[PDB]
């Protein structure tokens, strides 16, 4: 039932959401990252200053080594292996997945996030070290009867900050949405890959080429703190932010990201800050629907500005999720968007998903 994995997420703000799993026999208690961004289950398996955990090979009467290493630069590096995996908050099942055994990593993990391994739950495609080596939820499905679909409720923080949220394997829980669910396709099984159609700042179209957007991808990925926007993207989109929150401006090492902006204890304007629609693709051709986002999420706890550029495309990440219920319908080849039970609001504004919008070619071919 999916009323036990309810909650079953957990983590620290701008440092990615966990949930526990257990690797070998007897059962080895881990913190893993919840990764729609990657296809890889890598664990922290030898010592190092951020991980007070780690996975032990040695400990497993289970695990199986595959002879083959593993080398990530983008760095960490591993061996590679299976073994029995469960998550005690998740489907009541086990199954033997591969394994990347990190032996040595540099800037991979995170001080204090309180997570020693990630959960890739992206397509093989991306795989390291190919597409041969079978992601997690791939074995998953294959080895039990659950159903080819997952999904993702991530709350964030609301009034490091601690974050929580749901991730709901094999189906679609009800109570974690309200209203419909809007559906976009997934343009290609490799990261989850949509497209975007437009996108406005109160309302204000931002008027680019479509294609804009999605240069040269746009991707969904828990594993993004930030909305990321392509270059040209991110300067219209900041410009506008600027000027509709005009009124006492901020230090531009705050629209960078690096410098914080405070106020105190609920006197935050943020009815000053505009909020942002995106127009995803629909199953239709020629429709869309939009996520609305407030200010509530694109500041994150003093608040960041969590919206940044990118030079590899679009990244709907962590900040964009957290309005919303994000069903993850790989047997459908489809990702589904509801307003969610949890997301933080105003009394003036709310968080939405709407459609449908139609249009009178978006895609960034490859
Ligand atoms: C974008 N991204 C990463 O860089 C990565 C990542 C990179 C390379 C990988 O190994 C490969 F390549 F084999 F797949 C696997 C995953 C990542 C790695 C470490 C992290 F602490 C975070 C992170 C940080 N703060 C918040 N939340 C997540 C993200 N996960 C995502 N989505």
């Amino acid at each position: 039932s999916f009323v036990e994995m309810v909650d079953n997420l957990r983590g620290k703000s701008g440092q990615g959401y966990y949930v526990e799993m257990t690797v070998g026999s007897p059962p080895q208690t881990l913190n893993i990252l919840v990764d729609t961004g990657s296809s890889n289950f890598a664990v922290g398996a030898a010592p190092h200053p951020f991980l007070h955990r780690y996975y032990q090979r040695q400990l497993s009467s289970t695990y199986r080594d595959l002879r083959k290493g593993v080398y990530v630069p983008y760095k960490w590096e591993g061996e590679l292996g299976t073994d029995l995996v469960s998550i005690p908050h998740g489907p009541n099942v086990t199954v033997r997945a591969n394994i990347a055994a990190i032996t040595e990593s540099d800037k991979f993990f995170i001080n204090g996030s309180n997570w020693e391994g990630i959960l890739g739950l992206a397509y093989a495609e991306i795989a390291r070290p190919d597409d041969s080596l079978e992601p997690f939820f791939d074995s998953l499905v294959k080895q039990t009867h659950v159903p080819n679909l997952f999904s993702l409720q991530l709350c964030g923080a609301g009034f490091l900050a601690s974050v929580g949220g749901s991730m709901i394997i094999g189906g679609i829980d009800h109570s974690l949405y309200t209203g419909s669910l809007w559906y976009t396709p997934i343009r290609r099984e490799w990261y989850y890959e949509v497209i975007i159609v437009r996108v406005e700042i109160n309302g204000q179209d931002l008027k680019m080429d479509c294609k804009e957007y999605n240069y040269d991808k746009s991707i969904v990925d828990s594993g993004t703190t930030n909305l990321r926007l392509p270059k040209k993207v991110f300067e219209a989109a900041v410009k506008s932010i600027k000027a509709a929150s005009s009124t006492e401006k901020f230090p531009d090492g705050f629209w960078l990201g690096e410098q914080l902006v405070c106020w105190q204890a609920g006197t935050t304007p943020w009815n000053i800050f505009p909020v942002i629609s995106l127009y995803l693709m629909g199953e239709v051709t020629n429709q869309s629907f939009r996520i609305t986002i407030l200010p509530q999420q694109y500041l994150r706890p003093c608040y960041k500005f969590a919206i940044s550029q990118s030079s590899t495309g679009t990244v709907m990440g962590a900040v964009i999720m957290e309005g919303f219920y994000v069903v993850f319908d790989r047997a459908r080849k489809r990702i589904g968007f509801a307003v969610s039970a949890c997301h933080v609001h105003d009394e003036f504004r709310t968080a939405a998903v709407e459609g449908p919008f139609v249009t009178l070619d978006c895609g960034y071919n490859i």
